[PDB]
């Protein structure tokens, strides 16, 4: 009854919040690590429970460099970006698919839009505003999954705790074929 | 944007039905065909439209369903909720056919006739012969003992879950 994910996306899209909102329950205010622990969550799903081993990623000089290792041994893959930023989200079909598709190819993707509590933040809107950029859509962020294959497309915010849970049993269903 | 299910359980467990109220949206009561005619399904997932071609098998069927298999992307394994028989077969018969055809697929378990687990005529049917309704619990269990991609639950007759149950299945075909 054991699985591997692996999460992978720009730097700052939220990546090691979401694991510690999912298995800590609290969002880390002052310090956050590059990368989380390895650390096994319980997930239920149809009354079973599966063992889901989180194995979170980073891009800083070595931590990118090692990223490749993490995908052996895989069930799952959690593509991330943020919804502020539709660079991320551009870089998720440019640089994070294609590293996939070389190293894993066979498996499941789950495409995840982070900080979705940004969406509608007048802060965030003038300052994509003066590119002609707004916060990423549940359309185009759904439009991005289908392009790059994705078994599910997922919103969430770890700040709010808002579909958090529902990423990691998603992504647990996925890991058990 | 095309995929395929197959459905197979049972006979009489409700399989015809549960494609029928789901295609075209109504219990069919006059008419029950042994096996519904091939039908082509659009179901929305992360907004995208999906084609599912449904393909109905029975029990001149106990020997040519096996040609339904090819090419399929997502198994569908019926059984009657007021018949723990059925259940039981899931195991001892389905399970076995379907790998031997299929092997790479993901299976969905479907507790069909769900709105007879409360119903009284039922379980004093069962009663005389030791057994009680299916459970989620019973049903859950039986899905984890076929490795089963997701368990659930649906009554064609009053429409609970069936939209579910078919959108459950287009996911899971995507792999
Ligand atoms: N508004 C908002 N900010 C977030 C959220 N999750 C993370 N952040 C912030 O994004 C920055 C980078 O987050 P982090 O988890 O370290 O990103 P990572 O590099 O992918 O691991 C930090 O300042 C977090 O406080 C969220 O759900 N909402
Ligand atoms: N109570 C109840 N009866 C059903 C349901 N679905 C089918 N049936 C009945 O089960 C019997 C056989 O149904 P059918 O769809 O032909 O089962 P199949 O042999 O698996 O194709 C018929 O009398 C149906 O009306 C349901 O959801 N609830
Ligand atoms: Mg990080
Ligand atoms: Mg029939």
């Amino acid at each position: 009854l054991r699985r591997k994910l692996v999460i992978v996306g720009d730097g700052a899209c939220g990546k090691t919040c979401l694991l510690i909102v999912f298995s800590k329950g609290t969002f880390p205010e002052v310090y956050v690590p590059t990368v989380f622990e390895n650390y096994v969550a319980d997930v239920e799903v149809d009354g079973r429970h599966v063992e889901l081993a989180l194995w979170d990623t980073a891009g800083q000089e070595d931590y990118d460099r090692l990223r490749p290792l993490s995908y052996p041994d895989s069930h799952v893959i959690l593509i991330c970006f943020a919804v502020d930023s539709p660079d991320s989200l551009d870089n998720v079909q440019e640089k994070w698919i294609s590293e996939v598709l070389h190293f894993c190819s066979s498996l499941p993707i789950l495409l995840v839009a982070c900080k979705a509590d940004l969406r509608n933040d007048p802060k965030i809107i003038e300052e994509l505003s003066k590119t002609n950029q707004h916060p990423v859509t549940t359309e185009e962020g759904q439009a991005v999954a289908q392009k790059i294959g994705a078994y599910k497309y997922l919103e969430c915010s770890a700040k709010t705790n808002e579909g958090v849970r529902e990423v990691f049993e998603s992504a647990t269903r996925a890991a058990m074929l």
